[PDB]
């Protein structure tokens, strides 16, 4: 079946024939929808998938059933009868990490997915060597405040047991401090993680916004501790364009979002490692970050220097405080000449990407979920984009947090 | 399918454990392959479809009021299905409709107002014959249900669907909403949404006032019969004028709205019957009126307008001249509200009672179907309690469903 999807806003109706060719699963069956849950091998598995992932490239490059297309499935099965897995080529790397970008249904910025720096450190054997590659990698993508998105792939899994992991869920993050009276300093999500980095040698400078070190695990040994060089970390400090006291609230964030605790997976190789970056929509750091109870909780505060009835909830307080935040956030970033999108802009681009997708691939997964921003969401277009969500592969998926399974 | 499903809250690290899905009667949509999670929408039944399902609803009845497998439980199973045998169809007892209309809405997953589930006043309008009946029974819902501004929740349910030829219809898909005009010039006016349903009325005879916000009349179908008109009595119709605490101009705007929330297009669905007309109500949220009808640019499209009068800067879009016009709107609208003295509920609140609610129910039912992309509000999600709360969707029955809409189906005598 071929599956219609409407906008309620334009009355703009898109035909999804591409949901046709996905394999994996959803989590949901025809009784119970998991919309809203974040998180729902061998020779013989290996091949078919491997097989699957060739035939896509050839078809993409316009030379399905070519003679290059045939020896690649020779080599492939070969050296997958005695190595018991095989190795990509460099054309492939790329396309297939373009593609799981591509493929991301939870990501807004897939408009951008071709333009997708790859970096192949498949050659890397220490975490020393991790660090190299990682430090290349924030410097390449950083570049000075105009943002470019990249990857870093280290070796694909093995056995399980010769794992590379980063083990900071992100490249870039502050160090969360547990307070004797109860609270907590910085970032309150990264505790059990900042205290998994002193309890290895890390020397916590017990700040508000501390750097975490790189945590580095190669070839399935021992994590190890690296600070990444501080001029290559780009920080913003957030300041209001109309309220000259929101300097004062100190905050600070760095401009480089980048993902590291995710796994790349192309024709059925498994990479454990592959930490990529691109550039920050303004609500993360803005609502999530900055506003989530779990987080830097700052609407409080920022309310009581706005001078905002806090009694009753239906002064919307809450929301005030939340859309300054947001201005802030994105006034300091671009009066740095760093790169940002404010969310309006972001989500039309993605219409506009999706409208695209549609009509030279027959679809685009999307989780409406992870799409919607977290503040003024019906005022986005994508509130009113009906979304069909589907996993396609190359794709990004989640593997469990590294401290959880690692012996030492 | 797996017995227990854990949801979990990321804000609060709490973990439920879903049984009731087990329960669950028709399809979502979805499959293993896709999600159709964002999807808005994804002649008669026979004897032999109706015995399994009316049994069904009767036994889930009589397990509620702790008399499952009582003498009056099997006499009231022999009872029915000797009725079916009969008549191809049954009708519910007064308690039995009264406790299928509170479990649909109890079963509501779009809706977030359901901790107030067990308090509803049901109408038992089954005895109806005329469009005229439906208007008094439909009129005295708005009363009682707006009862001088404290709002009651309350549903009336006209008689059941028997061969499809003789459906009683609300063609209002909500009973009072305000009229749309198409202007030669593609400018609309009043409420854009609406404007096919104006046409509509117009064309039965109502003679339109064409103003801003002027209110529908109801155009109610009897026994399968042509839908007739009626106008509201204007006194029976709360309304609010929206004004601002602070920004004086706002009430300048020449805006109002209506009090009373009531959805009039719905199927509710008891024990394999159908009631095919069965307006509810209950009580606004601010988000519904402040972001929806006012800011969709689809709507009322008031954003620019009161961006003007804000005097923000419009030219950029990373000013988030719409987020501060849009919390003020929505500001108002709580304000003219709770001013006049109307029940309404803002955003914060509701999800807050919901969370509680939705909790309360895994504890005592074993779950709580919840459709987040309905449940979170259509404006700073992430700072409501629901954003972060996973929910499992599923449809139990007895429930409200959509249905065509009346024009595109009905036959003109
Ligand atoms: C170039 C500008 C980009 C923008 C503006 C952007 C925007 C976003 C945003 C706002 C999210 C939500 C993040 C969260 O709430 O945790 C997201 C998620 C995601 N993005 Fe992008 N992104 C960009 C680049 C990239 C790149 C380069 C990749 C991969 C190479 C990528 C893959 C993903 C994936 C897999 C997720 C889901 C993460 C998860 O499951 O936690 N994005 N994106
Ligand atoms: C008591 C106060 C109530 C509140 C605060 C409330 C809240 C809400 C809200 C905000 C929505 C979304 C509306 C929209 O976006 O169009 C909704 C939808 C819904 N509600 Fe409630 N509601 C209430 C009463 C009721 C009652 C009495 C019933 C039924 C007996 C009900 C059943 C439903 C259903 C079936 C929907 C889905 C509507 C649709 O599919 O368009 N609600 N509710
Ligand atoms: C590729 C990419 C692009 C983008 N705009 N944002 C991201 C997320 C990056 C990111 C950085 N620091 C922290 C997080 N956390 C926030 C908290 N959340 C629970 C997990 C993600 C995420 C990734
Ligand atoms: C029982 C109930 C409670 C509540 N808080 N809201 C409702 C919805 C009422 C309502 C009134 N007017 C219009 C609508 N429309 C808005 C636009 N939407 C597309 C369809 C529903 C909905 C129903
Ligand atoms: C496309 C999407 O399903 C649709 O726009 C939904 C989003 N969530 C909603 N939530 C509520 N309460 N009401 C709505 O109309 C919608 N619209
Ligand atoms: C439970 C729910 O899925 C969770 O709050 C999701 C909702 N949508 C999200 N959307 C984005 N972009 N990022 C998130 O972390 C989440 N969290
Ligand atoms: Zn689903």
């Amino acid at each position: 079946r071929f599956l219609k999807v409407k906008n309620w806003e334009t009355e703009v109706v898109l035909t999804d024939t591409l949901h046709l060719k996905s394999t994996l699963e959803t989590g949901c069956t025809e009784y119970i929808c998991m919309g809203s849950i974040m998180h729902p091998a061998t020779k013989d598995q290996l091949f078919p998938l491997a097989k699957e992932f060739i035939d896509q490239y050839y078809s993409s490059i316009k030379r399905f059933g070519s003679k290059a297309h045939m020896e690649r499935l020779e080599e492939v099965n070969k050296e997958i009868d005695t190595t018991s897995t095989y190795q990509l080529k460099d054309t492939e790397l790329i396309y297939g990490a373009k593609h799981a970008w591509r493929n991301a249904s939870r990501c807004v910025g897939r408009i951008q997915w071709s333009k997708l720096q790859v970096f192949d450190a498949r050659d890397c054997t220490t975490a020393h060597g991790m660090f190299n590659y990682i430090c290349n990698h924030v410097k390449y993508a950083t570049n000075k405040g105009n943002l470019r998105s990249a990857i870093t792939i280290f070796p694909q899994r093995t056995d399980g047991k010769h794992d590379f992991r980063v083990w900071n869920s992100q490249l870039i993050r502050y160090a969360g401090y547990k307070q004797p009276d109860g609270s907590t300093l910085g970032d309150p999500a990264n505790v059990q993680f900042t205290e998994i980095c002193i309890q290895q040698g890390w020397k916590p400078p017990r700040g508000r916004f501390d750097v975490l070190p790189l945590l580095l695990q190669a070839n399935g040994n021992d994590p190890e501790l690296f600070q990444i060089p501080p001029e290559l970390v780009l920080e913003v400090p957030i300041r209001h364009p109309k309220f000259e006291w929101f300097k004062d609230l100190g905050l600070k964030w760095y401009g480089l979002p980048a993902v590291s605790n995710m796994l790349l997976e192309i024709g059925g190789l498994e990479f454990s490692a592959c930490p990529f970056s691109g550039w920050y929509m303004g609500t993360e750091i803005g609502v999530r970050d900055y506003c989530d109870n779990s987080r830097y909780n700052i609407l409080e505060e920022v309310a009581k220097k706005m001078n905002l009835d806090m009694r009753k909830t239906s002064s919307l307080w809450k929301d005030q405080a939340l859309v300054e935040i947001n201005i802030a956030v994105l006034y300091s970033f671009q009066s740095d000449k760093v790169t940002i999108v404010d969310h309006h802009s972001a989500t039309e681009s993605f219409i506009k990407h999706m409208e695209n997708e549609y009509r030279c691939r027959g679809g685009c997964p999307a989780d409406w979920v992870w799409i919607v921003p977290p503040m003024s969401g019906s005022i986005t277009p994508v509130f009113h984009q009906e979304m069909l969500n589907y996993r396609l592969t190359p794709s990004f998926e989640y593997q469990p947090d590294p401290w959880n399974t690692h012996v030492w």
